[PDB]
C-alpha cells in the first residue's frame, strides 16, 4: 500500500536488480516544492526490500530494512523519478544494495545504500 | 503536502527540537506488514527539515536534505509513531539532526541522522 | 593493536557504556593538517567494538562491525580527542551504539553511529 | 602521515578516480584479529580525500570530510587490501566519493561512501 500510495511502478525485476518508478507529483513533494528527500529514499528502500524478496524462499524468511544511508544529488520537480538498486552483497543473513534514483533528464537525485535483513 | 499524505502532525516545535507524529495505516506499510521503513525515513526528513526552517531566515536561505542515515531497530504494525528531532550542529551551511522514531510502546522503530545543507 | 598504534586509552567501561581517548599526533593527522576523519573513525569503530564484546559471551560469540556512519563537526589540530559510546540497541544478533568524539575544548569533532553483527 | 603510518601506496590517480593499497599487518588488525573495520575506513576516507584535493585549487580551497558511511561485507587477514574512490558527483562545495575496497582474492571487504566539504582555506 505504500506502492500504491506513492504510484510505484515496477519497471524491471531479475535476479539482484530491480528498477521501480514514480510520479513526482503535488502529494509527494515538499513545501517549497521538490521532491520530498524521504520520498526518494523510500522509493529506494522500496526497490530494494522487492529485490531481496525475490531472492529468498518467502514461506521462510522475510526481508527487513536494517540500514539505509543516502546522498541527496540533484532536485526533482516534476515528471518521473526511477530507483535502479544493485545487488553488491547476497549474504545468508544481510543483502547490501546499490541504489540510484534518476529524473527525467538522467540526472542523479539520489544515491543510496541498504543493507537489508533476512529474518526467520 | 507529503505531510498531508501521511496524516503527519506537528506535536512540539522550539529551536533545536521538533517533534512530529503520525498514525501507522495500512498506505503507509510494507506488504508484510509493518510500517514502511521508507515511511518513517521520510518522518525523520520532515522533522529536521522543519527544524532547520525554523533555525533560519526563510526568505535568504533554504534548508535542502543533503544526507541522510537510519537504523531500523523495531517493527511497528500499529497505533502511533513519533518523531523526536534534536539539532547536534547548527552551522552556517550545514545543520546536522539526531532524530529518534518510537511506537506507542516506547520502543525505539527507527534512529536516524540527517545532514541539511543551508543555501542561498 | 590498532589500539597501540593510536595509542588509545581506555578511560572507563561499564555495561552499555565505553570511554575511549587517544593524543592527536602527526601519525594520526591529514596531511593539511588536522585530524585524519578515518582515525576518528577508527578510535569510534574501536569504541562499540569493545562495548559489543563487554556485552556477550566471547567464548561463543564475535563481534564483527557491520555497518559504521558518521559525521565529522570541527576540526582536531592538537591535544587529545574522546569517543562516547553508549549503547541504543542490544539485540541478539546485533548491536547499534552512538558515539561522540569530542576535543580538550568540549567540541563535537565527530558523531557517528556503529552496528556491531554478533556470528557464532 | 596516516598514510605512512599505515604504509600505503598510492597506485593510481586520474581525474575522479583514486586507487590506493596498504599491507594487512598486525598494526591494522583487530585483536582476534583481522584488518581492523576503522582502518579500512581510514583507508577509503584517505582516497576521496586525495580525490578532491586533485580535483581542486589547493591554494585556495581544502577538502574536509564531512560524511562516511560504511559496510562491512568480508574480512581480511593478511596480503594487501585495495580502495578505489570513484566520484559520484563534483559540486562547488561538495563531492560524493563512491569507496570499494577489495582483498587479494578480489572479495569486498568493505563499501563505502563518502561526502566531502569543499572549503575556503
Amino acid at each position: 500500500h505504500l506502492l500504491e500510495t506513492f504510484e510505484m511502478s515496477i519497471d524491471h525485476q531479475e535476479d539482484g536488480l530491480v528498477v521501480i518508478s514514480m510520479p513526482v507529483t503535488d502529494k509527494v513533494k515538499q513545501p517549497f516544492g521538490y521532491l520530498h528527500g524521504g520520498a526518494s529514499i523510500a522509493l529506494g528502500e522500496t526497490a530494494c526490500s522487492l529485490g531481496s524478496a525475490n531472492l529468498i524462499d518467502t514461506t521462510k524468511f522475510i526481508p527487513l530494512g536494517l540500514e539505509m544511508n543516502a546522498n541527496h544529488i540533484h532536485s526533482a520537480k516534476d515528471g518521473r523519478v526511477t530507483a535502479t538498486a544493485e545487488i553488491i552483497h547476497r549474504g545468508k543473513s544481510t543483502h547490501v544494495w546499490d541504489i540510484k534514483i534518476k529524473n527525467d533528464k538522467e540526472q542523479l537525485i539520489t544515491v543510496m545504500r541498504g543493507t537489508v535483513a533476512i529474518k526467520p
